[PDB]
């Protein structure tokens, strides 16, 4: 489910939430 798409983001754009 969604959690898997968050795991997607964690490997695919995560850096934008590493920032700040």
């Amino acid at each position: 489910g969604l959690f898997g798409a968050i795991a997607g983001f964690i490997e695919n754009g995560w850096e934008g939430m590493i920032d700040g």
